[PDB]
Parts: structure tokens; sequence; C-alpha cells
């Protein structure tokens, strides 16, 4: 029954639910007993050395975090304090709400409103930007971890869609897990990032830091728009194909620096249009402009800050100082 519901932690925290699960462990719902029956969050992490490492490293980079921004200006998730129960380090936060992803899952994966879309992308890029100068990247951005402030939401019949939909009251969010995240002068893993969110330096293994936080920002954004992911592959060179078919060409130094050379021949990707993959890809993906539902300067701004968050060379992509400035944003101010 340990760290099971009924466990108690510390000799205050109470659990009463499992809010999510994932590779280090799972985050559950506490009662504070010592706190007038408040609710918290409370990362409990296996007592498996490598989950264990990167707990540590979370809760430095978090002391450090919330110690430049105590008040949590940059939207990055607070830290209340942390123990050991029974061999587990755990983290205990703020209680915040659903994720991203769970809420577009509960919404019937529609996509969310343009003006919703706006205020959580200025969001997220302050707060990894915030990440950025201090020398941190996070390198696992996706939208199962941007989580809401408060998910409370309002239903309306929707006539165009005929169905109901439901809308966020306040889409304000906060970035979280800080387990993964990288000093520039400490050692950065081969490989980075959850694979539908992964820059093509990573799956080239060519090398990466603040950029590839950025290509992650792209794809999340193509999903809150779209209600699904643009790379709907579970391999790596499929992965680059798919890649291809959106974006166009990869950059022929980029493919020169690699030595993954099981996905090309001669310097061009080793693909087959007409295998079945292929045609998979030739089904699913498409220039990347197409994929738009509307053709308003809204759109069109939105779409161009897409296209620069995933340019193929990470030396050459928007930095997100400079997405910050972009007029996609202008509404907002
Ligand atoms: C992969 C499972 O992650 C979560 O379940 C999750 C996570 C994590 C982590 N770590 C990542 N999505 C949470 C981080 C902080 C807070 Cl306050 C909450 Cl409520 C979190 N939850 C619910």
């Amino acid at each position: 029954l340990i760290c099971q519901s009924g466990d108690v932690l510390s000799a205050r925290y109470e659990i009463v639910d499992t809010l999510g699960e994932g590779a280090f462990g799972k985050v559950v719902e506490c009662i504070d007993h010592k706190a007038g029956g408040r609710h918290v969050a409370v990362k409990i992490v296996k007592n498996v050395d490598r989950y264990c490492e990167a707990a540590r490293s979370e809760i430095q980079v978090l002391e450090h975090l919330n110690t430049t921004d105590p008040n949590s200006t940059f939207r990055c998730v607070q830290m209340l304090e942390w123990f050991e129960h029974h061999g587990h380090i755990c983290i205990v936060f703020e209680l915040l709400g659903l994720s991203t992803y769970d809420f577009i899952k509960e919404n019937g994966f529609l996509p969310f409103r343009l003006d919703h879309i706006r205020k959580m992308a200025y969001q997220i890029c302050k707060s990894v930007n915030f990440l950025h100068s201090n020398k941190l990247t996070h390198t696992d951005l996706k939208p199962e971890n941007i989580l809401f402030v408060q998910s409370d939401y309002t239903e309306a019949y929707n006539p165009k869609i005929k169905r109901d939909e439901r809308t966020l009251i306040n889409p304000d969010i906060k970035v979280v897990d800080f387990g993964s995240a990288t000093y520039d002068d400490e050692h950065h893993s081969t490989l980075v990032s959850t694979r539908h969110y992964r820059a093509p330096e990573v799956i080239l293994a060519l090398g990466w830091s603040q950029p590839c936080d950025v290509w992650s920002i792209g794809c999340i954004l193509i999903e809150y728009y779209l209600g699904f992911t643009v790379f709907p592959t579970h391999d790596s060179k499929e992965h680059l194909a798919m890649m291809e078919r959106i974006l166009g060409p990869l950059p022929k130094h980029m493919i020169q620096k690699t030595r993954k050379r099981k996905y090309f021949h001669h310097d061009r990707l080793d693909w087959d249009e007409h295998s079945s993959a292929g045609r998979y890809v030739s089904r699913r993906c498409k220039p990347l402009k197409e994929f738009m539902l509307s053709q308003d300067v809204e759109h069109e701004r939105l779409f161009d800050l897409i296209q620069k968050m995933l340019e193929y060379d990470p030396a050459k992509r928007i930095t997100l100082r400079e997405a910050l400035k972009h007029p996609f944003f202008d509404l907002l101010k």
C-alpha cells in the first residue's frame, strides 16, 4: 500500500488520487492535513538510479528557477518542498489543472481557438525563453508537459461542427517536468525529446542546444491548431520523410555531417515514395501551409512563426527572444 491512495507522506500529505504516470513514477493529488485539508500535487519518483538522479537534477533546477522567479512570472511550476519517502524522492508542487494534451483529448480532439493558442504560445515562449536566458534547455517540451493553471470550462453547442464544445475560462499555463533540463556546461544526452516533438539535429545526432526546444514548440503549436500531430510515426527514417514532405528537403550540410548512414543513400534520404510506407507518408503529410484552416492574416502570421520555428538548421532557427516579438503576438498587447 506504500505510495498508493491512503498512504501519508511526510506525516501530512494523504494520497487521494493519481493524476498521471510517466517513466519517472507518478504524480498524485494529496490532502495536506497540516494546512487545513488544502490539496497539493506530489511527484513520486521510482527508486531506480536514473530516475533518482533526474529528480535530484529537477530539484536543483527548481530551486534555481524558483529563487530567481519566486512569483512564477515566467510560468515555471512552483515547488513547495521535497523529501524522501521509503526510498522515493517526492516533490511537492502547487496543484495545477489538466495538461493541454488531456484538455484536447477530453474535448474530442477539437483544436484550441486561435485566441487561446496565441495566449498559450506566448506563455510557453516566455517561460522557455526564461530557461534559455539562464543557460538551460528543457529538452522535453510537449503538450503533456504544459499544464493549465485552472482547467474550468464552459460548454456551448457549436452549430458549425454540430457538437458541444468546451472552452476554458482561463487558458493560463505553466511549464512542468524539469528532470531532463540541461545546463549549457553539463553533459548532453544523445537522445532527447519525445519523438513527435524531436528536432532534426537530435534525430541525426549532430548535437543540440537551446534551438531543439524551439522546434518542439513549433510542433506543439501545430498540434494545438489541428488537434493532431503532423508526424504520425514511430520510426526515425519515416519521421524524416514526413519532414521532407511538409518542410522540403533536409539541408545537404546536415546530411553530410550525420553518422546515421542507414537513413541516407548518396547524400539523400533513402526513401521509396512508391512503397507502402511511402504511400502512408504521401497520404498523411503535405506542405505545411496546406494545413491552414483559414487564409486570414492571423492564421498567416501563426504559420509564419511555426515555419520559422521548424527551420532545419538549428543555427538559423528563430530564437525565442525573436519569437516573442513576432506579430502573431500583437493582439495580446
Ligand atoms: C507524465 C505524468 O505527468 C503528470 O501527470 C503531471 C506532471 C509532470 C511531471 N513531472 C509532467 N506532465 C506534473 C507536474 C507538476 C504538477 Cl503540479 C502536476 Cl499536477 C503534474 N502532473 C499531473
